[PDB]
């Protein structure tokens, strides 16, 4: 059954303190995979699901904050040994680009819950200033005007690689897709990764409706971890004020969703994702913005046999088997069904928990799923699948 | 048919670059006309809609950045020639008042619909360091303490001249009602248009909940705007904080509508009028109060034919022929029922509409309607009439 | 009938200028039973309403502007001379602790509302810098790291004395209650009531929800204030910012409520009281929250008779007749019932307010009340309920 096997997955894909997001896959960790994986850990050993996320930053971060979407570890790793700092160690190569920071609503969740009061001390007060100094290179780096909204310089950080709303920002970068993901690459290196540079030069600059979402919902979580560790929330309040503004002006009254903004055209992209579900995760809209999106769900539930599909199903861009454009993901099913949630849409997030539920049961632990037929696609053995299996049925 | 004669008219009363309000009128140009006035022009002819603002700017705004309320231009005007500052001008006489500042909106939505892109980039560029300036005379000369209100010092600010909610203010203006309209003006002149002095000294100080909803709702579409040209969006940021305080502190919960204040007699004004509706076109309500607001409406609708009607047709005050006592006007019917829109109350939306299109089809474009009989009252070729009947059936 | 046995039960409670919370009472003054007291006597003498606040802050309010809440007169109180300053006068023992801040609340309804408009302004003008002073002091001593939430060092301050949301704390306390009460005030003492020190070392340090939801409305209240008498709102504002992000981090999506928090514990007290409904009345929740809270109040409804009992009917901790673990009160059933009402929640806030009225009815003025009988318990003559029997009827 559903609990038991995702067990076996998340143990199979175990590399000591990190899990690889998938069977077959080299010993590297993703930064939100991990995130997602470690509330999984969370229902076979509390322990482990904290060192899943001390992996990640105790390898993955630099000293100005920044958190990678990939850690090249090339190894299992032992958990974290406490304060470290005495010995000498190695360092793994990492990516030098990023991915949504769910993390801080994660570390919240392990620290409010963990039943051993005095590691989820230790553990939250071991992150809290590192979770703070990423969120501040997030800002400093990607916000440099202090607008309230971040930009991914590629799509690969907004976690969703081809999501169609890339298509025409991802088009203007001068040299098919991975020819230009690779230029956006060796342009970053080309300027020493100086995010001043690549922030002013970048041929690919968006302010994802999704990463910002996870952001402004993590920089509340993050404002109430420092105030039950009695840490300074200075900075948080500020990233909390300006979000707010900055994500509900992503709304378009017009189209009746929220878009994505192309800063390098100057336009939004009026394509509509399931990213573009996840301000209700924030906690963003008023209650008649959430019920424009209940109504729109429920339209797209008129074409799909499967919630919640990566992309309108009456986009020309829907594909109900390509990666982000059309097929159902387990770990926005689960984001969007919470916001539901949240704003008293209690049918509209069941049925998303239903259908996630009943593909996992019918297909097993996969990277996304067909939304007309059902099928199980991508990755086998898929973690944050199973990981949220696990999680969802707490 | 409606949209022909909508055009007829916009052309009839068109003086090159800008279009007077009405048939019959001298060439002078208006503040908020002019703004729904380009809505209409959109559907028309998208240089000739820019140019309208383009106008308004650029003969009417000081190096304060006051935006009058009039431009007495006194001949048509030739569009932009763009970077205008090599030759010599004429700069015609403007009013010493404003009115409420729905432009930024206006502005707004021509860049992100705009079909050449071009264009938009290079005209709302040009606009939006103009649009901030206007602001920020607002904000510094109306709101010298910061509390996140602006205050009118003239009734005619409202653009709602005769509003029964300003019979007692106007009451105190020491010298029926032209003769206090006139010895503010007098006032204002006396004291040299120091705002300092007339902020201090005027009889007549209000914080009209239409103005600040305007008000409100045009620094989020600016924001917005600025984040999409890669501006500083720095003062705006400010300006929405404070006003998101402000405007939801005019919430009357014993009444349950949104009140005007006087701050002359530091006393809410008890009068319901269609300018308490405005704070939906701003965002700023929680669902609840949203939901009271529509209640209210279904209410009016009981009493009157046509909405919306202007005062309750249940107060004293309510009269269905006179101005903004009681009769129906198009662009309010507009911006409240974009506002019922966002919070959900798509029947109610519809009906203002509906209403809004009726009466125009029956009685032309006009000033003002009658809500019992719908007559057609006031100005004929009513400029802002026909631009919204061309824009709301786009 | 109520609203005559209602005035004779202030009336016999009177000391002059100041209300006794219930028959049988020393002449002392208590802090938030002045505050509901005053609502009622505006159904009486609206000078007798002012007198009641002006002799709270008066004979109560420190140099740094706290407000204790006993003032121990001692005495009958005589109406407030004027400027008071030019003879001695006598300066009563107080208490060294606070009380929930309703008093900016009531005071706003106090100015908007006395018929004699000299009066209310004279009177607002007066207060409104000694309510600055004491939000100040709250934000100063009790959130000295600008979390924006404020915490209370001894139950007593909550109002709530004995909610069992404050029984692991309390049981932290080194020296039954009475033992750990009487503890916490000789370390305040020892301490030399200093809050830098106190606020460090005090063994009870909890974000209480009741406390802040209360300051909360009080602050939105005080801007208003501040506003309509042109006085400068600047530190309310911060606060108010602030305590909009603090007072919706209480928010526990498992659960579906709002929980204060042990800060020497680092966690939320996952205890589900009456408290917890509050946040509606400071206006903060969005909707799809508050229709949470609505289905809460309806099921705890399911296993009471009257709403609202303090304690859920199906907490372990339940206990009809004891005080604030489980009966029912008049205070808090008019708080939630307004709240309700402002998020639309009218047969909701009609119960409550007619379960409080039958309670009064057959039971006459009592501090509180079985919810499964209908038993009147505690003091006799109990003066808030008494005032707010004629305010809520008003
Ligand atoms: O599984 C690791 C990564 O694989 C793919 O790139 C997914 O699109 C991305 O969301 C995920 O984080
Ligand atoms: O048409 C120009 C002006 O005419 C009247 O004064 C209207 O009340 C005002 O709203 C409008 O802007
Ligand atoms: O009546 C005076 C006081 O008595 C009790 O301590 C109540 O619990 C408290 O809320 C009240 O303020
Ligand atoms: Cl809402």
């Amino acid at each position: 059954p559903l609990r038991t096997k995702a067990v076996e997955v998340l143990q199979r894909n175990s590399r000591g303190a990190f899990t690889v997001p998938a069977h077959g896959l080299y010993p590297y960790q993703w930064l939100w995979d991990s995130a997602f994986i470690a509330l999984g850990w969370t229902q076979v050993d509390w322990e482990r699901a904290w060192q899943e996320l001390l992996c990640l930053f105790d390898y993955g971060q630099g000293p100005d904050g920044m958190l990678p979407h990939i850690v090249f570890h090339e190894q299992s790793r032992d958990y974290f040994p406490g304060p470290w700092g005495r010995e000498a160690r190695a360092q793994p190569a990492t990516s030098g680009i990023t991915q949504p920071p769910v993390v801080a609503t994660v570390v919240r969740y392990l620290y409010e819950k963990d039943p051993d009061r005095d590691r989820a001390r230790e553990r939250a007060r071991y992150l809290f200033p590192k979770l703070l100094a990423f969120h501040r290179w997030l800002y400093h780096a990607r916000d440099p005007y202090r607008t309230g909204l971040v930009v991914i310089v590629h799509p690969w950080e907004s976690g969703m690689d081809n999501s169609p709303a890339w298509d025409k920002p991802l088009s203007r970068v001068p040299v098919e897709d991975y020819d230009r993901y690779l230029s956006l690459l060796y342009l970053f290196r080309r300027l020493e990764y100086d995010p001043r540079e690549i922030y002013r030069q970048s041929p690919f600059k968006v302010v994802d409706v999704g990463f910002n979402a996870i952001l402004q919902r993590a920089n509340r979580d993050l404002y109430a971890l420092a105030v039950l560790l009695q840490e300074d929330p200075y900075e948080i309040e500020e990233w909390i004020v300006r979000g707010e503004v900055g994500l509900e002006a992503l709304w378009d009254r017009e189209a009746g969703f929220y878009f994505s903004w192309d800063l390098v055209a100057g336009e939004p992209i009026a394509v509509k994702t399931s990213a573009g579900f996840l301000p209700l995760f924030a906690g963003t809209p008023h209650q008649g913005r959430a019920s424009l999106l209940a109504q729109e769900a429920e339209r797209w539930g008129e074409k799909a046999r499967y919630l919640l599909p990566s992309v309108d199903p009456t986009s020309p861009f829907f594909e109900p088997g390509r990666y982000w454009r059309g097929p159902v993901w387990i770990n926005v099913n689960w984001m969007v069904a919470e916001g539901f949630r949240d704003y008293g849409f209690a049918a509209l997030a069941a049925r998303l928990k239903a259908d996630a539920l009943a593909l996992m049961e019918r297909e097993g632990f996969r990277e996304y799923y067909d939304p007309l037929t059902g099928q199980g696609r991508g990755g086998e053995g898929f973690s944050w699948s199973a990981a949220l299996a696990l999680f969802w049925t707490r």
